[PDB]
């Protein structure tokens, strides 16, 4: 337990680590609370230890720009290798160095504006399915669990756009990609792996992994039954393998399900707790789409206030919480020596709520992102989708998918806080950015 | 246990591996016997599995040249990472990629002809100490264990040339660098690590290592007591650390002790079992050094037949047995696809005894390396010191040290087979190239 002396010899402050555990006991208050308190106590830069792994947090916009953009291909190319992943090591978000660069090139044409434009009529059909299912619980007279309806919509969207299967999940493959697509408190296992990272090779050789070794076997034979986004990988650097075909699919499914449904639930909580914003957004939607006109590609991009609501919600709730890069070699960025093997981390949650760049950070104020004030927002302090060559590849898809769902939802319904609604919203202290109690709101039809 | 299908899908022949073990059970006959039988059975190229690690053996001189010389910096830069090494990971023979390239640059000036020329008067003193200790067992009238006297000479030489300490080991620091410098059958532990390579991180975090955690602490404080080759590392890419200072020293000690003493014992066995070669060599020594003149730098290089004896012995007994390189990326060398992660291996022992390049390989014939026939010897079939940028850095030092010992020894003594001498010499079946029974020979003074 002697890596614990690296930050003191470097002159970098931080919390004093305990033997074996490091600083992981400070995660009791939550990973995000630990980042904000370290930022207030140590200032610009600090370091801590996840067990024996040294992590260096940076808050300077120029230094964040160097890590994520300038020295990406050379120094900060890969993310932190985490617990037993098995064949998921071939996934793009997991691949490293040249194997990632190949997959990034093979999958970048999937998310072009031309491909995204052809997905609008497909995912607009499920927006109508979402509105239909939203009424049978709106006419029910009792509050709605938003994560359930948004979860079924996110799965219906990602299943048809990635492959081509069209299922109504809320009324029902789905049983293997919904229940078998949930995260039943892997927090204790993630903590033990962090404390015992040397046990990872043992779990790998035993073929033990975070995912169940069936869901993949289901998707493995499902993709094999589909032969006669999934098109681009088959039509074809280096040709993609069949097992690597499934790896990228699973990443897109988890990305399309959890991220899209979680942020949509955070948005509706802010619209219900701020009705004047909800009305102003419905007025912009009604003015751009008169008489409940169906949303289109060019239409969604015209709604300026809709973009401000999504941006402000992504400020308060950056579902990735952190950006991380592994230091491949000894470097000196912006006047600071970074030794090899240190996980450089950018605390997005803490930076999005820093009282240095934001007026009243705890307030939900869409006016920060208006055409006037948006110029004063540093793109390396507000990083909801990351930045640089390894940023979110599905940023435009996620923005388009969420906005299409928000428009169709707000065209027909209004959302008010129910008696069961937790106000203020408290965040879970686990490894995922999600509310403590599930978001429930009263839904009322507008017509 | 499914890496076992890589060579069959590549079209590469080889022995069928067992689950978990791979082909390690074929090591019962010895690592070198396994290489020769695979070469006779599969021809040019074959593959096997050390547990789950795929190893690809190559015998083509053009392909060996590409692996060791052409694509060293790009593809085949590092050797196979083996069991728990601890702080010895900073050693030059263990370092990888840019950390090795730095150490190779910092330690190459140590072995220049200018430095080697200044070491001759130092190591010639121990040649006289070796002759003195060789008489008290020659006048004893009973055979001599060559590994003991050559072991003390090799340690006395490497201790003074690396640092500056001058000790008579055979008559006595030495207790910590002799007994604590021996290999007490680590073969079962090496086998279990090969079968359980996933247990290596467990031994590392427990600070368990192949070396005793005292010998290093002795050398760590001994080097610290020496402050007031060791000069070049202190006088100073990047400056060398104090803990990395000890790592390179331990590698030089094990290299100077085992390799020098083992080959010298193999040479004297061939000179005793071939007296006409021993006489012819003594005649060349007497003609170049009249009246037992002390050997010098330029003198040793003039003895052509002495170079032929050392070369031929290094053919039959290449103490490294194999050269290995880890494939850093997917490549296609000389018309063959090499997947990433495969350990490319060059079987030096089998190639040195191949009936395709050598007439009567089992025969000790120094005439193969005469000025006439040496031109027909492919430098990539006869690779006693390796080749390319990562060849033996102490080649000229080892050649000079052994020849200086051979000259002073043959100037005074003659060596004959004793009743206890094992004829023919059989090799141990462990991981080291050493005789089955220790080499004992009758020593007689010439004056
Ligand atoms: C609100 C929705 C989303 C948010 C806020 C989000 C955010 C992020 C962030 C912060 C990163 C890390 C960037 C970095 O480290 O610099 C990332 C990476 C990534 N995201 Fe997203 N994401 C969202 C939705 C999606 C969707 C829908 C997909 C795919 C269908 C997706 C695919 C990916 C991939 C593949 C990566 C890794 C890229 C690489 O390693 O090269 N994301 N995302
Ligand atoms: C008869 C004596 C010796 C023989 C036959 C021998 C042979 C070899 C061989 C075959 C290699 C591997 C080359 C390759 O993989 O291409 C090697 C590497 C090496 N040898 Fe020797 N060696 C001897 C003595 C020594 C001595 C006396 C020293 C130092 C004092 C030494 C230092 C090294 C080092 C440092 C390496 C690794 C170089 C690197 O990784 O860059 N060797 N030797």
């Amino acid at each position: 337990t002697h890596s614990h002396g690296l930050f003191k010899k470097l002159g970098i402050p931080g919390p004093t680590p305990l033997p074996f555990l490091g600083n992981i006991l400070s995660y009791h208050k939550g990973f995000c609370m630990f980042d904000m308190e370290c930022h207030k106590k140590y200032g610009k830069v600090w370091g801590f230890y996840d067990g024996q792994q040294p992590v260096l947090a940076i808050t300077d916009p120029d230094m964040i720009k160097t890590v994520l953009v300038k020295e990406c291909y050379s120094v900060f190319t890969n993310r932190r290798p985490f617990g037993p992943v098995g064949f998921m090591k071939s996934a793009i978000s997991i691949a490293e160095d040249e194997e990632w660069k190949r997959l990034r090139s093979l999958l970048s044409p999937t998310f072009t504006s031309g491909k995204l434009k052809e997905m609008v009529p497909i995912i607009a059909q499920y927006g109508d399915v979402l509105v239909r299912n939203l009424r049978r619980e709106a006419e029910t007279g009792k509050p709605v669990t938003l994560k359930d309806v948004f979860g079924a919509y996110s799965m219906d969207v990602i299943t048809s756009t990635s492959f081509g299967v069209n299922i109504d999940s809320l009324n029902n493959f789905v049983e293997n990609t919904k229940k078998l697509l949930r995260f039943d408190f892997l927090d204790p296992f993630f903590l033990s792996i962090t404390v015992f990272p040397f046990l990872i090779p043992i779990l790998e050789v035993l073929n033990i992994c975070v995912f169940p070794r069936e869901v993949t076997n289901f998707l493995r034979k499902s993709v094999k039954r589909m032969k006669e986004f999934l098109q681009l990988m088959i039509d074809s650097h280096k040709a993609l393998s069949d097992l690597e075909l499934v790896a990228q699919s699973i990443i897109f499914i988890f990305a399309g399900y959890e991220t899209t449904s979680s942020v949509l639930s955070f948005i509706m909580y802010e619209l219900a707790t701020h009705p004047d914003v909800q009305q102003k957004l419905q007025e912009e939607i009604d003015a751009v789409l008169p008489n409940k006109a169906p949303p289109t590609y060019d239409t969604v991009l015209q709604m300026e206030y809709l973009d401000m609501v999504v941006n402000e919600t992504l400020r308060l709730f950056p579902i990735a919480m952190r950006l991380e890069r592994v230091c491949k070699k000894d470097v000196e960025i912006n006047g600071m020596f970074i030794p090899k093997g240190v996980v450089v981390m950018i605390p997005s949650y803490a930076l999005h709520r820093d009282p240095k760049y934001w007026t009243e950070p705890e307030k939900f104020l869409p006016e920060r992102f208006s055409k006037k004030n948006k110029d004063n927002i540093d793109p390396y302090i507000y990083t909801p989708f990351g930045s640089g060559p390894r940023n979110c590849i599905g940023m435009r898809f996620a923005l388009m998918n969420m906005k299409l769902a928000l428009i169709r939802v707000l065209q027909n319904f209004s959302f008010k806080p129910c008696k069961e609604t937790q106000i203020p919203l408290k965040l879970s202290l686990g490894g995922l950015l999600q509310p403590e109690k599930p978001v429930v709101l009263k839904v009322e039809s507008r017509d």
